[PDB]
Parts: structure tokens; sequence; C-alpha cells
């Protein structure tokens, strides 16, 4: 689905150093990659930092991206496969988690992703994902989420 964006959503800057796990996903992607850690540094208003995931191919792996930011849209870049590379729309940022949504290769109808600070987030948490996400009309009960990673005994 494409989500209807809120109107003057602020990108802060810095608002996406850090350990991310991206962990959940519409349409579901786990089936061709898994275990997605993502590290940022800042480069003034940019981002620049690592994504490793684990390839049904390849194993794990590692790749450097670039995140060039432009008011709430982002250019996704990666080095060594190009099929996330696109422009990403920021439906929602917290503390917490963030959504963009694009159109890369991969996913050319449309492609969002749920990034989160903890790599099995909480339900308060997740909570506040479902309503964000009902927000920009969109609906969680559409995602998919990474069961590779162990969340539950
Ligand atoms: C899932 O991803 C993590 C990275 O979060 C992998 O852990 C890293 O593995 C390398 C090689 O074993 C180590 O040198 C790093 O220290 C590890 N990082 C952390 C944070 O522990 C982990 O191996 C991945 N698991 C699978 C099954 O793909
Ligand atoms: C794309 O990204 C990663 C950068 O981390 C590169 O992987 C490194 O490859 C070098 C040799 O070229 C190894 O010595 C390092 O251990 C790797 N680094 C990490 C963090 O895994 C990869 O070479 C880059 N690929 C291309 C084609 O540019
Ligand atoms: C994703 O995981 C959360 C927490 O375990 C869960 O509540 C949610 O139902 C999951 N989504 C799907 C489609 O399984």
């Amino acid at each position: 689905k494409e989500p209807c964006p809120p109107e003057n959503l602020q990108l802060t800057p810095r608002a996406l150093v850090g350990k991310w796990y991206l962990r959940t996903t519409s349409p579901d992607i786990f089936k061709q990659v898994s275990n997605i850690t993502e590290f940022y540094s800042a480069h003034g208003n940019d981002y620049y930092g690592t994504v490793t995931d684990y390839s049904p191919e390849y194993g794990l792996e590692a790749h450097r991206v670039n995140l060039t930011v432009s008011g709430r849209t982002l250019k996704f870049y990666m080095n060594d496969t190009h099929e996330y590379d696109s422009k990403y729309e920021i439906l929602a940022v917290d503390k917490d988690y963030f959504i963009f949504y694009g159109h890369p290769p991969a996913a050319p109808s449309g492609l969002a992703l749920i990034h989160y600070r903890q790599s099995c987030p909480k339900e308060d948490v997740i909570k506040r994902v479902k309503k964000a996400l009902k927000n920009v009309c969109l609906d969680y009960k559409y995602f998919g989420n990474d069961t590779s990673v162990p969340c539950h005994y």
C-alpha cells in the first residue's frame, strides 16, 4: 500500500545515528535476507555506515551504505548490491523506531521498513508502531517479521 505521509514531519538531524535492527517489513522480505543490523554515523545532515545481514547464499555479509537526507526523503545507496537502493520517505521517527517507504528494485511497487532500537522490541514499542502505521494509512497486519531472530523461548 502507498502510505498517506503526514504533512510536516520533522526529520531531525542525527535522529538515525547508531544501531538499528530492521525487523519488520511490508511486503515480507525475510525469506531473501535476514538478521539485519544497521549502524549509522552522522556526516552533517547525512549518514554513512554499515548493514550486516545474513544472505541465504552468502551467509553473514557486511555492506557499506550511504544515507543522503533531504527534508523527509533520503537516498539509500549500498556499495556492492543495489537491489535496495532508492529514494525512501520517512513515515515516522521516534526514539525507539523509524519507518521508511521506497520503491527499490527488490520491491518496485513499494516497501515499508521498520527499524528498531531493540532487537526484539517490547509490546509498548510495538503498540506505538501500530499507531504510527494507522496514522499513515498502513496496517501492521500486512507486515512480516524477521522470524529467524529468536524473540521467544
Ligand atoms: C546476526 O547479526 C549479528 C550482528 O548483529 C552477528 O554477530 C556478529 O558476528 C560476528 C561474527 O560472528 C562477530 O565478529 C560480531 O562480534 C558479532 N556481533 C555481535 C553484536 O554480537 C550474528 O552472527 C548474526 N547471526 C546470524 C545467524 O546471522
Ligand atoms: C562493501 O562493503 C564492505 C565494507 O565493510 C567491504 O568489505 C570489506 O572487504 C575487505 C576487503 O576488500 C575486507 O578486508 C574487510 O574485512 C571487509 N570489511 C567488513 C566490515 O566486512 C566490501 O569490500 C565492499 N565491497 C565493494 C565491492 O566495494
Ligand atoms: C511480529 O511480532 C510481534 C511481536 O512478537 C507480534 O505481536 C506480531 O503479531 C508479529 N507480526 C506477524 C505478522 O506475525
